C-alpha cells in the first residue's frame, strides 16, 4: 500500500522514533509500504516518521535506474568524516531545495529487512541520503539547518501549495 505522507508543519515529523524492537511480518510489511511509498512519490530516500510511523526505520534507492532497495532499521552512525552538501529537497516539504552540511562519508550499523546486522560504508549521494533520513528519525528537517527568514519563506511556499 501506499502511505500518506506528511508536511510542514504537521507536528508529529518532529517526533523522536523509537527503535524497531523486532523485524517480524509487520515489520516487513511496514519496509513494503515505505518502498512503494517512496517510488510512488519519486523520492531517493524515505523514513517511518514521514508516514506517520515513528520508529527508526529507513527506505533508501539512490540508483540511477531505481532498482537498488536499502533498508536501515535501526541504524547507527559509526563514524563519519569530511563535509559536503547539495541542493537536498524533502516529501514533506514540497518544492523546495537548499544545500545543507554533511558530512561527506559515513559508517553505520544497521539491521536488513530480515533483521540481519550489516555494516556500511558510504560516500556521495548516498551518504548524504543516509543522513538526511536520520535526522527525520529525531524530528529534523533539513530546513532547520537554514535562516529563520529562509525558514518562514520556504513555509509560505509550502502551504500555500498544500492549498492548491
Ligand atoms: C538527500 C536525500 C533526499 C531524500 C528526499 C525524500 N525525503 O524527504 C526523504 O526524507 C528526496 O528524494 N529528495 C529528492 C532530492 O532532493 N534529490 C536530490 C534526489 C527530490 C527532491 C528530487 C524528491
Ligand atoms: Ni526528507
Amino acid at each position: 500500500s501506499v502511505l500518506q505522507v506528511l508536511h510542514i508543519p504537521d507536528e508529529r515529523l518532529r517526533k523522536v522514533a523509537k527503535p524497531v524492537e523486532e523485524v517480524n511480518a509487520e515489520i516487513q510489511r511496514i519496509v513494503d509500504d515505505m518502498f512503494e511509498t517512496m517510488y510512488a512519490e519519486e523520492g531517493i530516500g524515505l523514513a517511518a516518521t514521514q508516514v506517520d510511523i515513528h520508529q527508526r526505520i529507513i527506505v533508501i534507492d539512490v540508483s540511477e535506474n531505481r532498482d537498488e532497495r536499502l533498508v536501515l532499521i535501526n541504524p547507527e552512525l559509526l563514524e563519519k568524516s569530511g563535509e559536503t552538501g547539495i541542493e537536498e529537497g524533502c516529501l514533506s516539504i514540497p518544492e523546495q531545495r537548499a544545500l545543507v552540511p554533511r558530512a561527506e562519508k559515513v559508517k553505520i550499523r544497521a539491521l536488513d529487512r530480515d533483521g540481519k546486522p550489516f555494516e556500511l560504508e558510504a560516500d556521495g549521494l548516498l551518504a548524504i541520503c543516509i543522513q538526511h533520513e536520520m535526522d527525520h528519525l529525531v524530528g529534523k528537517l533539513f530546513m532547520d539547518y537554514l535562516s529563520p527568514l529562509k525558514q518562514q519563506r520556504i513555509r509560505q511556499k509550502v502551504e500555500k501549495l498544500d492549498r492548491l
